[PDB]
């Protein structure tokens, strides 16, 4: 639980490091979401998956994914931004989106489920920019605390010593870009992969290519994408 355990116990050791100046604002976070329950509202993903991004070492990533907020349907969202258990079908609506995209760019075949593991065990985060949701309301918990949160995770990201490419879906992930600024990190961005947007520009971005060309060009190793 956020509010009782540090983040050395919550975290990786890299991100524990990285989130010391968040280290209260996490804690107030699990306070809010004790309130919700209290309140009886309910909140997505479990409360032992909401910093699961960060359990993946801090200093591994190469490619940060950003999206809004996680799955607002119990059953969907795990903790890894647009990501579901191997056993989920049919896939949400935006992960469907994600894998066109997949295929038209890299050639893959469609995969076999929508779990991501994968790509956050390769060096990819798969953050979004709030951590929590009401169940069946998209961007219910924007506002309440965990920008600052994800805001501090980018910043620790783009200070490293190391090559950085950030690939930001949608109008909350964008507000990240000022804080990718220095020459060791470059952003891609598009609209959301929602049904609402993918088709303003999200369809036709390749942003798996285009982040392993810029990954390559910083002399950084290129993503594995391919999933089973
Ligand atoms: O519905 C969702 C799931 C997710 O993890 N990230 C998003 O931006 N949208
Ligand atoms: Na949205
Ligand atoms: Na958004």
């Amino acid at each position: 639980s956020m509010t009782a355990r540090p983040l050395s116990e919550l975290v990786e050791r890299g991100w524990a490091a990285a989130l010391e100046p968040v280290a209260d604002q996490v804690a107030h976070m699990g306070q809010f979401l004790r309130a919700e329950i209290a309140a009886g509202r309910r909140y997505l993903p479990a409360g032992s998956n909401v910093l699961r991004a960060f359990t993946f070492p801090f200093d591994n990533v190469r490619v940060l994914i950003v999206g809004q907020d996680p799955y607002p349907t119990p059953g969907h969202a795990v903790g890894l931004s647009f990501s579901v258990a191997p056993d989920v079908r049919p896939w949400p609506r935006s992960l469907a989106n994600i894998f066109d995209e997949y295929t038209a760019d890299l050639g893959y075949p469609l995969p076999s489920n929508g779990d991501l593991t994968p790509w956050a065990q390769r060096g990819v985060l798969l953050l979004n920019r709030v951590l929590t949701v009401r169940p069946s309301n998209p961007a219910s918990h924007r506002g309440k605390g965990w920008e600052a949160v994800t805001e501090c995770a980018i910043r620790a990201l783009a200070a490293r010593a190391a090559p950085l490419v950030a690939i930001l879906w949608g109008r909350d992930a964008s507000t990240l870009k000022p804080m990718l600024a220095a020459g060791n990190c470059v952003a891609i961005e598009s609209p959301h992969p929602s049904p609402l947007s993918a088709s303003r520009g999200f369809f036709g971005s390749r942003p798996f290519s285009r982040a392993n060309e810029l990954l390559v060009g910083m002399g950084a190793e290129p993503i594995d994408w391919r999933l089973p």
